[PDB]
């Protein structure tokens, strides 16, 4: 049912290995096994290249060269790789300012030479020409705008600490943020929209900011007061700005004086800021699409900051280790898995939580109630055992390749592969707890710490056993209620990662692993299974699904949505190509359908969708509690009015918001 | 996957064997392995039983015994399991008077003897006790009635050419019917209560009659007119009963003279009588619900008539070769598969039919289009296409090509297997062709003569292969669209029939192979296929299904019937025990239905299409000569009537427009 027709065999010893899936409709693969880490300098480097859907590799190191007149061998440490033109790679050298280039899938390679030391490009998104470049090891930082590809870089600034693109809605082409460096230690941020050549195209945002930051459509930055500028005490504030409209400020009101904030998640027109290191009690806080509403929504939070530079507040994380363990379910708008804290710098208790609603409601994640291979155990006392998932902080121990994270992916809606443990903690003995309802019910998929991942539109999962030699391959296709077993070679090797191409449709898994003998030998095995599908999909085979609530049903947040998802048990391949919530339900009895009262005009705003009385009756609508509207305690709303046969039920929209008993 | 659990040994060399499967919660199997048959000479016989379900089976002849002082060997012809109870079996002997009973799966066999030979038996069906025998070798043709089940049998009647029970309804218990001999070689036919005992309990249904023949409701008899009686030709005349009234008559009328009748089916309050055979030719006559408004339906049939005695007509076969090739598909009201022949005979003329609304319409049969045995693009025959099934000719049998007849079974409606393809000339050689849609929309499952079943409610389709000597079971659970293949042994075995316990339910398939061709070495095989079938199924997977005509418009026979059974691509077990068509849709007795009858036309408004009486009949249509007298319940009707054989139940537009019992 599943077959293998890829088994490379790379004759190189290096402990780190990146790959690149190049485009949609091309086959090529792209891997660089560098050393090492991000530590230090590297001593040697390997580029592969495919292009036959990873088949066979040919090392392409050599093309590599410095030209004539030098023998010497370079070292790559990155490769770059343009968003806008998947044909056009970069490769830059960690000793000698050097950059290579390639125009078509790096089969010609050129040998082009630069100034600076090539440490962070910006490559940017829609126009492949155009790059930054920044040397941060330079006592005098400097910045470089090429717009060759490679071959002039120019200099356009001075001083830089950080530095941004602009994202194409909410500001001009060619747009440029920047941070700049002053003499005592602080920050200005810049935007500009002709390189930094004229005084006349260059405006100004906000001084002494200590940290920066831009996601989407909001604007965030900090900035230190008093007892820096006055008097009392220090504590930093946050200002948030929206559509790039001048910054504002935020009130945050509490005893305890913060001196913390992180930005957790900030695009839906919503945002999660933990902000907190005040005597150690760090709380979610949570605003509406002011920007400035911000209400406390969960005590506690396991939040981690070593600190900066000595003052910097705000932190910036890589994909490497987050600062946070906040895991937002994706492709869904409202479920959110956070994880609670009662300690300081322990790993025991690790009490999970959940939502459904834009983080108004936190429950405690359900269990099973079941167990594979058929059991009865679990457990409840409103105390006792809840999931308890495993984020990724504290690295458990000094293990290898260990700790997989809630997997969860934009293509296949609903679907969370979590590893975890029921208790009061999360401990070790860990277990596969896949669901299929975004996370409302569990399961109880593989017992024991797996590498899981999914092929097709999560049609397909698949998952290879961890801490031992093994040849077993465990697809399913149930969505973990049955699994089969494939054996991928001959002698027992090694794992050290189950991949698959970025996103889906691809049905071809890719397997990492170092066969028996002095680590390593870098394997690659590509294990198609393509025929375990069995064949074209039908459309009695689908059906619709709209996030499953928890308290119940899936009802509530404004709206809804409703994506046509494949049925659990069928078999067939649900395509290579498609999908979508076709309707957006633009309302079920809410926002989209509701009113005022007649007579009552509208208001001009088309963002507003609230309705007013009139201010040509001169205010005289305002009456004692004589007639029939008012009276008594009576309820409040804003205009709005429930028509008949509108019959909803449960939602954040309408609860705490419409209709309030006031006398 | 699949797993063997049986591989009992048989050390026998007998040349057929008569399995039966017992009871529904009992696992008890009784094996007959006999000699020859077709012989009338038996040789040697075996028994056998297994409690297991067939884990292993027991030889359990020795029991079978003539008592102490008695060395003679029995030789057991047959064996009857009465239909009331499940525990009570009976054996016989072919050369001696003597029989042997049980009242517990064979586990305790007694010795009574009676008298003589024990050639035909006939249990009773709601009642173990009361029996009937019949011995065609003793010159008197002597009948014999047992109410101890083995014991007392004394006489009731002599002289006895057929006789028959009583069906539950339209007749009292114990109501045998007979059919004796006359000097002068004709009939008659009695009906008794009382066995045969007072002849104030006997009744006279009909005189002479050359054939005889019961079938649930209807009565047939086969009366040969006047020999020398007036100056014509005699012409052989059917009478016809219904709701067992007295014996009327039924007029055919055509040029051509008759010379006998077969009836091809009777269950459904319709008759496709095979008539004329009128001197060259067959034509399929259908009838309504009456009974005497019979009407050509389908020209040149195919209908075999080998003779009886020199002057009989009708004769009573077995299932081993039947008369005339017709097949109803079961558990489905309409569709009936005939088979036309231009000539003489040999597979030279078989264009295969097809009716979906009794008898009303007859297609030639869709051709596959993919013919996917190659995985083609083939689009078969063009300018009218056909495929052509195999049936009940088969080139006789022991010939290997043709030997699976269409399989259809109550269990799984819609479901047909057949075999064929090679048909009127064009050669293709056989085939299997299944489909899931009450025969309109055909498939090219498997290329080559095979030995289908299926299980599970028609859940697991299975095949072998008929010919050279091979051990791969093709199982598939998305109705032949993709098929699997296991090996049930370690070296080819010859095996003679696939077989599954009689109607479904069974997952567990047996197979009757012989390893080695020396003589016969009969080896039965037990594969359990549950666990290819995963896990349990759910509401998701099922859907309403109502049997789809060629055309489309699937809305005949003025009523409708859903069944909910599973989706094709599903892969869960289809339950064990409960479909049913829990409502007979009447749809809303249309106007398809209804239509003017004799002296009724349009209105001068057409408008609501009301069936006015003809003025032109200038006032006679109240006239007395009306086979429907005045006085009591009178039919009251404003100008409509439902058609006989037709059943409305349902609609708002049927009421106060048809005939109506007014008091």
């Amino acid at each position: 049912p599943i077959k293998v027709y890829g088994q490379v065999s790379l004759n190189d010893s290096h402990n780190q290995m990146v790959v690149h899936w190049a485009g949609e409709k091309s086959n090529v693969i792209v891997a660089l096994a560098r050393d090492s880490l991000a530590l230090a300098r590297p001593k040697s480097s390997d580029v592969y290249v495919s292009y036959d859907y990873g088949k066979s590799f040919k090392k392409i190191s050599d093309k590599l060269n410095f030209g004539l007149g030098n023998r010497s061998e370079a070292v790559i440490a990155q490769f770059y790789h343009s968003p806008a033109d998947n044909k056009r790679y970069i490769f830059a050298d960690a000793y000698a300012q050097y950059l290579w280039i390639t125009f078509d899938f790096c089969n010609t390679l050129q040998g082009f030479s630069i100034p600076f030391r090539a440490a962070d490009l910006l490559l940017h998104s829609k126009a492949s020409n155009l790059l930054l470049g920044f040397d941060r090891s330079h006592p005098n930082k400097q910045l470089w705008k090429s717009d060759d590809f490679g071959q002039t870089w120019i200099m356009i600034q001075e001083h830089v600490k950080s530095f941004s693109w602009g994202i194409d809605p909410y500001d001009k082409p060619n747009t440029i943020y920047i941070e700049r460096h002053e003499p005592s230690g602080y920050s200005t941020v810049f935007r500009s929209t002709d390189f930094f050549q004229s005084r006349e195209n260059q405006e100004v945002i906000l001084e002494e900011v200590r940290d920066f930051q831009l996601r989407d459509k909001y604007m965030f930055a900090t900035k230190v007061v008093h007892l820096l500028g006055s008097e009392q005490q220090s504590s930093v504030q946050l200002w948030v700005s929206f559509g790039r409209k001048p910054m504002r400020a935020a009130q945050f009101v509490t005893r305890h004086p913060i001196n913390e904030y992180y930005i957790a998640d900030a695009s839906e027109d919503q945002v999660f800021v933990c902000v907190s290191h005040s005597n150690n009690r760090t709380n979610l806080y949570i605003s509406e699409a002011e920007g400035l509403k911000f209400s406390l929504s969960l005590e506690n939070v396991l939040y981690y900051s070593p600190g900066g530079a000595g003052s910097d507040t705000l932190v910036r994380y890589f994909a490497n280790e987050p600062f946070a363990d906040f895991h937002r379910v994706e492709g869904l708008q409202g479920v959110y898995i956070a994880t609670l804290i009662n300690g300081s710098m322990n790993e025991e208790n690790m009490r999970s939580v959940i939502t459904f609603d834009k983080g108004g409601t936190w429950e405690f994640l359900q269990a099973p109630a079941f167990t594979g291979y058929g059991e009865k155990i679990n457990c409840e006392l409103s105390q006792g055992c809840s999931l308890h998932l495993a984020q990724r902080l504290s690295q458990l121990l000094n293990l290898q390749l260990r700790r997989m994270p809630i997997l969860s992916k934009e293509s296949a809606p609903g679907l969370i592969i979590a590893t975890g443990s029921v208790g009061k903690n999360l401990a070790s003995k860990t277990n596969v707890y896949i669901s299929s309802s975004a996370g409302a019910r569990w399961r109880e998929a593989l017992p024991g710490p797996h590498y899981y991942t999914w092929g097709d539109h999560g049609g397909i999962i698949t998952a290879i056993a961890q801490g031992m030699e093994t040849n077993e391959l465990k697809y399913s296709t149930n969505e973990g209620e049955t699994w089969k077993t494939f054996i991928f070679s001959e002698k027992p090797v090694f794992v050290y990662g189950l991949l698959t191409e970025p996103g889906e449709k691809s049905t071809v898994f890719t397997i990492f692993g170092s066969n028996k003998e002095n680590v390593h030998s870098w394997l690659i095995l590509q294990v198609n299974a393509t025929d375990a599908l069995g064949v074209p999909c039908t459309e009695n085979d689908y059906k619709l699904w709209s996030p499953s609530d928890e308290r119940g049903n899936e009802c509530l947040l404004g709206h809804k949505t409703v994506f046509k998802r494949r049925t659990p048990h069928a078999t067939c391949f649900n395509g290579e190509d498609f999908d979508r919530p076709v309707v957006v339900s633009n309302c079920s009895c809410t926002r989209e359908d509701y009113e005022c009262d007649f007579g009552f005009k509208m208001s001009e705003d088309l963002s507003l969708e609230v309705c007013v009385p009139d201010p040509e009756f001169s205010g005289k609508s305002y009456s004692p509690p004589v007639p029939c509207p008012v009276g008594s305690t009576y309820r409040r709303t804003r205009g709005y009015r429930k028509i008949s046969g509108d019959t909803c039920s449960g939602g954040d929209v309408e609860a705490r918001l419409e209709g309030e008993l006031v006398p």
